């Protein structure tokens, strides 16, 4: 067992951080062995008008395994380590992922009850080391292994998704009828049906043995635990102020001095004279407005278009439960839930938008501007902000930040041809290959009734098992310095938070949000 | 000692041209540069406020605020082309070369002169008293490009030279909603807020080692390299519909006169060839596929805002409505015997044809009726949100996977040469201010100061700041920028266009000897290139 | 102070100018000596140099930390007419 | 822990003036500058006066007028508010067998220095503990 | 202090720094009688 | 008081056993100066 942080230092400030990470993992037998297709449909409700945002149709290959999933923050780093490597350092890289099991236990259930032990059985255990599985990382479910050491943990039944024909014609509140909303079945030549058994070898271990891998090594780029702040009117040389001020005192502003239409400089467009600091040229663009709550529709119906980074809107708000973070002694089924508004000024803020024609008549009239304020289309809600993309080749954007604890740490990169910049979910993207997934599954206790014959499913004695994992996974990291007169902000305990990090009376515990990107960083 | 200069002028650019059609070009540039001491010497935090010009409705554009931290020190900054090479120089590279490289950069100050006023004024030596000069060879401060304000040195080498007095920016918040003449409700404007997350207070003291040189000895920034990808002195005229193969003409015109055409014989149903139409037959040259697109449209005079406030989006081409617009003084190329306080200005009609013209262009319904009814076409004059001067071009993108595009094209003499890389995680393509972007880094900013000549009069408790000896300087900077550069080709059977002094071009040249230069501007692309 | 040299410390550095005596002074007198009105600067530099260990972390929750808020901000970047303060900041923040 | 430490001064200038008012330089003086190695001089910091150097870089900054502090003798009896009388408060000079005279003229060298020339502290060293920059809560209540 | 505030008061300050309280504690006889009578314990509000 | 907070567990701090196997330390040394088993005599009232 281990679950210590060992932070060893190498030349020229780089910081290695061998993080482990030790669990309790508890396993029942499957319900069935049968794979199943399963259809999922919420018909109605998305039949009602003006539902169709809420829109569930799918197509699933039940499986009779278990996923060990490592893949969060939470399950290596503990809310004192993390401040550490938060406040201290600025660049961050991943190293080496390693996967250990040992101290197996197998037992069945007879009777009040009594827990027997079944040494001649065996757990069975499959690693993914081919990456033949499809990818199916278990923090977008907030279903990884637990955030705590001590408490045991279950690792979550397994499924992929199927491929499924939908069309899903939207309407609103007091459209006439029903608008085609049809499910079409499948097509053939989509088709792929994958079992574990097929997939990877399978060990079988037992009562007095123990299970390794190989250390998975890591190629990915550098994340960053730095923000930007600066936006295109912050860039480059400001204006010269020939009046400066004479006293203290907000009142006491300071005055650019010659008039805007006799001022010197560049400006991108160019059939009238005036230089201001929002005509000003800028080096490029910082960040771009998407489309925002523009849905769009696939074969296999509505998905929300993703944004890069948010002003709330496009900031990602993550629900998780009493294994990864909610205070464990609540009852009740609510998940606890934030938003992180990430600390990044990439953003865009639809309220400030405005389009004017190209004459460019100073005080301008309405007949010659677009505003937010204006309809599109007749719809008095929807404005032309919803509809504009100024995705262009200027554009510059920030990787996504680490979310501490529920956000996940690695992720696949995508086998398409033209392949995304960023990923929404993870800092970091794994470009040759990625982490061999690890499934679990219990053999068979076969009661002695059991025949080929029967159609049902087969007779057996309840059986389950846990077992004891061990992961390690190590980061490289640099150190930051005073670049500034100023200090930087950190995360600290106070007053008002000091009672999140230490337990309650009955012993329970709550892990909460922390903001990685939290020093400053010169963009340009 | 101090009877001895220690460096020599030079601006004699030379061209050594080297093995397989590559010429190295030796840029040397010497000036003189004039300093006062600083206003004062405390860096003041200042923030601007036009609520004038911006409560009146409709102003949106005239926005000006912002914070910024006006500090003691000089920079003294060559980044522009007038800088450095003259027309002759300019005439030669923009005729002769095709494609131009960034090698190498390096300056030093040398025969550094100090003096102060004694009683009306006159004007002495101070032989013992110091300049304060520091290079950022690291690029801790934040690049202050000075060509965007026309703050360079000046392009003239026998006119002496001021350089700018140094600012940066410092966060601020502020929204300011949009209103057009006879909105009602006074928008919301609000000049406040400065985060504790992102406060970045740089000072030159602290943060890089400073020489306190004397009337004396010298100072040299080390051979800089830059690592720059090519910059291309030639333009494409290529837009899509000139891609590719064009159709096969049945009946060529019989006589020379240019009234008469050629047809393609083949009814337009009835031609063969590869479409994007899945359910339309007809074969078009405004339908035929092309490999990929040249060019994007982008929403013209789009404004956007994020923390900081509304700026203006930029678009990497134009067509005048996008190309860049220049403004400048006396030392950068107005006929400098001038009265009058209005900057000189061009607009920088680039021959790089692969531009848009938002009224050529239309969307029409799936069904694609030939002769379109006006239901089932948006033609570009049609109002969209009913109002009557904005149209669908207005709102419209068409950048994708699959658009082309060149870089900005050089502009002499107020333009840019080199631009520093922005410090995002993804990188953008291109750079609409400068040609070159240094990909690691960018040559350290050279910073200069006065050193403070204390009078008797100073103590830990005056309020004031210290009382100075009024004292200026005079130094000489001497610079070195390198390129690279191959000739041109001559594949076409026709001449291509070149720079010349017509006759009537002739006299924005040679000095009206009344006192006079100007430096006019030179289109910088010149020579066609083929895209496809 | 935190520290103190127990053999011996660095030397206690004193600076005085010279007296530029006048031509009309000479030793006989009794006064105090005339001089011409005289002032001298200089520029001094020197180099501390420390030796410090990296903390590490051993409790489950973070510890306090100096920081940056809304409402020491403005303590530690110049004013308008050119102010500058240096508040002061606390020195055993970890707990031990 | 402490380490090193130098100093030195460099650029000097010294300066004169002359009645308005005119500045003019001066060469042939000197900055007077001597370091007292091996603290010989009463040692006498000054944060007691709170007279450092000061602390922003770009600013000047005047170095405190020295003076030690003597040999002697006094007496003051206590006394509170609202008690009659006047206690015995009286100076009584000095026991010259304790008194010193201390000089920096025969204590120290001394260092001419010009426009032209520096003077560098060697590089000292120091024996000190470590400082460790934390703190405890535990009271005696806290133990065992 | 503030470099451009006028006048001759200096800034003060005090460091509370992170680590007695007179007015918690007690001095009381030998015998210890639990409930303590008045003359067998020597408080802070003594004179 | 939000400056002594000290939460500490086992398992994140510190690096099993069955019926059949075994655990031992490593021996320690120690560095105490020695007691003893003298017995002074002076007192209030005898000194010297």
């Amino acid at each position: 067992f281990n679950n210590q942080t060992e932070f060893k230092f190498l030349e020229n400030g780089w910081v290695e951080i061998t993080a482990n990470s030790s669990r309790l993992v508890h396993l029942n037998m499957p319900e069935s062995e049968n794979y199943r297709r399963v259809v999922v449909n919420n018909m109605d409700k998305t039949a009602v008008n003006g539902n169709m945002a809420l829109d569930d149709i799918h197509a699933q290959i039940v499986t009779p395994w278990s996923l060990v999933d490592a893949n969060a923050w939470g399950v290596w780093f503990n809310p004192g380590d993390w401040q550490l490597i938060v406040n201290t350092m600025s660049e961050l890289h991943l190293v080496s992922f390693e996967q250990e099991i040992f101290n197996v236990v197998l037992k069945t259930v007879s009777e009040t009850k009594v827990y027997n032990n079944d040494l001649t059985a065996s757990l069975m255990v499959a690693l993914d080391s081919n990456n033949t599985m499809p990818f199916t990382p278990a923090a977008m479910r907030s279903e990884t292994l637990g955030f705590y050491p001590w408490k045991p943990t279950i690792p979550t039944p397994w499924r992929y998704y199927f491929q499924w024909d939908r069309t899903l014609i939207p309407s609103h509140t007091g459209t006439s009828g029903t608008p085609t909303n049809i499910y079409h079945g499948t097509d053939p030549d989509d088709v792929q049906f994958y079992t574990i058994e097929n997939s990877v070898p399978v060990h079988l271990l037992r009562t007095g043995d123990e299970f390794a891998t190989g250390t998975f090594f890591f190629d990915c780029k550098p994340c960053r635990l730095t923000h930007t702040w600066q936006t295109n009117r912050a860039l480059g040389l400001p204006p010269f102020l020939n009046s400066l001020p004479q006293s203290e005192g907000a009142t006491n502003f300071g005055d650019i001095g010659v008039q805007q239409d006799k001022r010197r400089g560049v400006t991108q467009m160019g059939n009238t004279n005036y230089i201001t600091e929002a005509t000003i040229m800028r080096p490029a663009e910082v960040g771009y407005s998407a489309p925002y709550y523009s849905f769009e529709a696939s074969t296999q119906g509505p998905f929300k278009t993703p944004i890069a980074a948010g002003r709330a809107d496009g900031n990602p708000r993550y629900a998780f439960g009493r294994q990864h973070g909610q205070k464990t002694t609540t009852t009740g089924e609510t998940p606890e839930r934030f938003t992180y508004i990430a600390h990044q000024d990439t953003g865009r803020y639809p309220e400030g938008d405005w389009i004017q024609n190209i004459n460019f008549n100073l005080p301008v009239t309405n007949d010659n501007v677009l505003l937010p304020t204006d309809p599109i289309g007749g719809k008095t809600g929807i404005n032309y902000t919803n509809i504009f993309n100024t995705y262009g080749p200027l554009t510059a954007l920030n990787n996504v930040p680490p979310v501490y604890p529920n956000g996940q740490i690695w992720d696949k990169e995508f086998d398409t041809d033209l392949k995304p910049r960023l990923h929404v979910n993870a800092p970091f993207v794994c470009q040759n290959n990625c982490p061999g997934q690890l499934f679990v599954k219990v053999a068979p206790n076969l009661t002695n009734e059991y025949d080929p014959d029967a159609s049902a499913n087969m007779s057996r004695i309840v059986t389950y098992s846990d077992f004891w994992w061990k992961g390690k996974l190590v980061f490289k990291a640099k150190l930051r310095a005073s670049h500034t007169w100023n200090p930087i902000q950190q995360m600290s305990i106070n007053v008002d938070n000091q009672f999140n990090y230490v337990p309650s009376n009955i012993g329970g515990m709550k892990i909460v949000y922390e903001k990685s990107q939290l020093a400053p960083r010169k963009l340009y």
